[PDB]
């Protein structure tokens, strides 16, 4: 072959893309975040013969965010039912997503309309779980690994920015520091590294037509320990049963719970 080349032609300009102001033309529109942390949300529907989207912006720090989940959606979506990105956009302080809607409702809310269905439902979410842990690891350039998430929890403990009201139970009025100071109490342990969801709570899987047919929320996809996802959808189904909590470590294939690992990424995210 042969090395360092830089050949310069000259051209025309080429077709440049149509712009975002174009896929989003005849939708209504509505935010349905408000007050929360992160983008502005906008839900366009009723398009004739056109499906529902979600538009986030992502201003600031905020727009890294929007950008990290964009990633995310890319790469996933390879191995797994989610959202498909149909227009992103950057610029020096702003982020754009323009995704499909994934029809259903949550997870939490079919367990509420269903509860004589916990158990299958139960049994649905550990199978979905199974599918992303078998993912292998050496196809995710994403890094989520304790030490990576423990070093963004020290910058959110000391920028105030952890949500002290909203600690589990056990610790409940808790001052920070005492969350942090005890949690490194459970460690060292061997991480069992898979590809985690990050956040793989009710709130971000999809139910419709009685099946699992998707996840949302990937901004913190990549490689951690498996109990990253287990810990903070055991914790969801506290909100229903103590046998619907154990139901998922028994179908997702763990016998014997860590309660150690349990503990320590419960704990982790408190601080998120
Ligand atoms: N700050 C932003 C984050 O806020 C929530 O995450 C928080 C959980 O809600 C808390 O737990 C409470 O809610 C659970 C059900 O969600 C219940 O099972 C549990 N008993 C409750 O104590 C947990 N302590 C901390 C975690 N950071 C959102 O889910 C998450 O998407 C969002 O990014
Ligand atoms: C953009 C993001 C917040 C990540 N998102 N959220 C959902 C859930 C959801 C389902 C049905 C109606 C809703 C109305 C307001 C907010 C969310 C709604 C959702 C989804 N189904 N499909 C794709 N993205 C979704
Ligand atoms: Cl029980
Ligand atoms: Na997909
Ligand atoms: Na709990």
């Amino acid at each position: 072959g042969m090395s360092h080349i830089q050949r310069e032609t000259s051209c025309s300009r080429p077709r440049l893309n149509s712009n975002l102001d174009a896929d989003l033309y005849g939708y209504r529109w509505a935010r349905d975040n408000v007050g929360q942390s992160g983008a502005t949300i906008y839900r366009l529907y009723g398009k004739p013969n056109a499906p529902e989207l979600f538009l986030k912006h992502g201003k600031g720090s905020v727009a890294n965010d929007v950008t990290d989940e964009m990633v995310r959606l890319n790469w996933l979506t390879a191995f797994m039912p989610l959202p498909t990105i149909k227009h992103f956009i950057r610029t020096p302080d702003d982020a754009w997503l323009l995704t499909t809607a994934i029809p259903g409702k949550t997870a939490f809310q079919v367990l509420e309309e269903y509860p004589d269905s916990g158990e299958n439902i139960v049994d649905a979410l550990a199978v979905f779980l199974r599918r992303l842990h078998s993912i292998p690891v050496c196809n995710c350039p994403f890094n989520s690994d304790r030490v990576f998430r423990l070093a963004q929890a020290q910058s959110r403990m000391n920028n105030g920015l952890v949500d002290a009201s909203d600690f589990d139970d056990e610790r409940n009025g808790w001052p920070v520091e005492q969350v942090w100071k005890e949690m490194h109490k459970l460690l060292p342990f061997s991480p069992d590294s898979v590809v985690t969801h990050g956040d793989f709570s009710l709130d971000n899987l999809i139910f419709d037509e009685g099946k699992l047919i998707g996840c949302i929320d990937v901004g913190r996809v990549g490689i951690a320990d498996r109990y990253q996802d287990l810990a903070i959808l055991w914790n969801c189904l506290g909100e229903f049963s103590p046998s619907l909590q154990k139901r998922l470590f028994q179908k997702y294939g763990i016998d014997n719970p860590d309660m150690n690992k349990l503990q320590f990424h419960l704990m982790l995210d408190e601080f998120f």
